[PDB]
C-alpha cells in the first residue's frame, strides 16, 4: 500500500487467498467489500486520521462515520492466485456527510474489473445515534481530497443513485433466524457492514447463484443489528435478473437495510 | 510465498488486515486458523499438486481433518507481519500430519504453533480408510525425513484424549447454521468456522477479561450446508479450561469435540 503521488487517492494490492473464493474459483463479493473495507482503514492511516477513521474536531465532539450506503459493480472477478490492485478515494458531500470510491483492477492488463461508491454520515460514537453534519469538520480533511469532481460513477442517472422501494409481505423468499457470530464483529465489537451483505445474498436461491454471476448490488444501511439481535432477509425478484431485499429484526419487524441486485447468466 | 531450500517446507508472510482483529486489536484464532490453511494451500500448490495425489483421484479419496491443535503465545497487532513456516509429515497407515510454527517478522520470535491430523476419506461414501503403500509412496518424497515436530513433548497436550459433555451444558449457543461466506470452493464447510462455532458458547465475560492459550478441536463428522448446529460448553477448571461439543439439532449427532485454555489479561 501506498499514497498516489499528488497525495490525494491510495492504491493496494492484495493476492486472492484460497478461503476468499466461491465455486467458481473467483473472488466472491464478500471477500471484495472485505478489501474495499480495508485499503479504505489504510488510507486514512496513511494520512495521520487514524485512532476509527476520525477527524480533530470529531475526535472532540465524539462523532464517527457509519456507512448509508454501499454501491458495487463488478465485471470480473479475480480467480484464486491473481493479483488485485485497488485505488480509493474520498470527497465531501457538503455537509450532509461524506463520499468514499473505489476502482478495482486488474494488475496484469491494467483493465478495470470493478468499481464502488459509499456513503457515510456522522454518528454519536457514545450513544451510537446519528447526529447532524457541520462545515466545522470539513477543511481539515479536504486538503487530502481530489479538488474537482471524481466519482467511479461519472454518469447522469446512473445505478448507485436510485431511489430503493421497500418490499411487500409476503417475500417471495426468505432465510430466517440470522444472528452475527464472533467473526462476524469488527474491533469495535460492532457488526461489520459486509455481514449484512452476507446476510441479503442468503435468501437468493442456489439455483441462481449456481447459474448466473452479481453485477450490481446497491444496499441503503437504516439501523445496525446489535450482537444479540435476529435478523431475517427477504427477496422478491422484480425483473438479466433483479431482485429487491429487505433485512429486518425477527421480533418487531424493524427494518436495518433494504437493496437491489443485478445478476447476469454465466 | 516461497518453498524452503530443501524443497521440504514452505514459508509465507501476511500483513494482518483491519477486519481481522478482535477487541485487543489482534488477529482472532479463526484468522490465525485461516492464515494456517491458506499456506498450507501454497505448500501444495507449489510442489505440483492441485492435496490429491494421481492414484488418490483415480480411487475417489481425499484427506479430511481429524485434529486441529493451535497454542499461541502473541496474537500478531493490526498491520504487523506474520511469517509462517509449514510441512508434512506421514503418519503410516493411520493419515498424515501437517506443522504450523508462527513468528514474528520483525524479530525472528516464535508467537504460536499448531498441529493437524489428517485421513483418508472416498468422497462418495464419507467412510475413512487406512492409507495405502501406492499413495503412503507418492507423498513421502516432499516430508522431512528426519521427522520434524511442532509440538516434541514426551506428554504434549496435542495428543491428549478429550472425553465427551455430559448433559447438561453449563453454557450454550443453540441454533447455529452455515451462510455461504462459511463455505469453501467446494461447498463444504470450511473448518474455521467450527472452531467460531465452539467458541460461541464461551461466556462474553471470559473473552473480555482472558486471552486464548491453547486450542484442541476432533472433527468426528461434518455439518451439511442445511445443518444447525448447537454448540455447547462447560467449565473443566488464574487459568481457565472448558471442554466443548458441537452437535446438530436435528439429532443431538455429534460434529466436533474440543477443549480451550485461556489465561488472564
Ligand atoms: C482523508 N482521509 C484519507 S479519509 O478519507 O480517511 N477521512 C476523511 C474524513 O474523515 C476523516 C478521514
Ligand atoms: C506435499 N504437499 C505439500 S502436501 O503436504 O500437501 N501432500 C502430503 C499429503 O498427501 C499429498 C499432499
Amino acid at each position: 500500500g501506498s499514497l498516489t503521488e499528488d497525495g490525494l487517492s491510495y492504491k493496494e494490492k492484495f493476492v486472492v487467498r484460497s478461503y476468499e473464493v466461491g465455486s467458481n474459483k473467483t473472488a466472491t463479493v464478500e471477500t471484495i467489500a472485505n478489501l474495499l473495507q480495508e485499503v479504505g482503514c489504510n488510507h486514512a492511516q496513511s494520512v495521520g486520521f487514524s485512532t476509527f477513521a476520525t477527524t480533530t474536531t470529531m475526535r472532540k465532539l465524539h462523532l464517527i462515520w457509519v456507512t448509508a450506503r454501499m454501491h458495487i459493480e463488478i465485471y470480473k472477478y479475480p480467480a484464486w492466485g491473481d493479483v488485485v490492485e485497488i485505488e480509493t478515494w474520498c470527497q465531501s458531500e457538503g455537509r450532509i456527510g461524506t463520499r468514499r470510491d473505489w476502482i478495482l483492477k486488474d494488475s496484469v492488463t491494467g483493465e478495470v474489473t470493478g468499481r464502488a461508491t459509499s456513503k457515510w454520515v456522522m454518528m454519536n460514537q457514545d450513544t451510537r445515534r446519528l447526529q447532524k453534519v457541520s462545515d466545522d469538520v470539513r477543511d481539515e480533511y479536504l486538503v487530502f481530497c481530489p479538488q474537482e469532481p471524481r466519482l467511479a460513477f461519472p454518469e447522469e442517472n446512473n445505478r448507485s443513485l436510485k431511489k430503493i422501494p421497500k418490499l411487500e409481505d409476503p417475500a417471495q423468499y426468505s432465510m430466517i433466524g440470522l444472528k452475527p457470530r464472533r467473526a462476524d464483529l469488527d474491533m469495535n465489537q460492532h457488526v461489520n457492514n459486509v455481514t449484512y451483505i452476507g446476510w441479503v445474498l442468503e435468501s437468493i436461491p442456489q439455483e441462481i447463484v449456481d447459474t448466473h454471476e452479481l453485477q450490481v448490488i446497491t444496499l441503503d444501511y437504516r439501523r445496525e443489528c446489535q450482537q444479540d439481535d435476529v435478523v431475517d432477509s427477504l427477496t422478491t425478484t422484480t425483473s438479466d435478473s433483479q431482485f429487491l431485499h429487505l433485512l429486518r429484526l425477527s421480533g418487531d419487524g424493524q427494518e436495518i437495510n433494504r437493496g437491489t441486485t443485478l445478476w447476469r447468466k454465466k
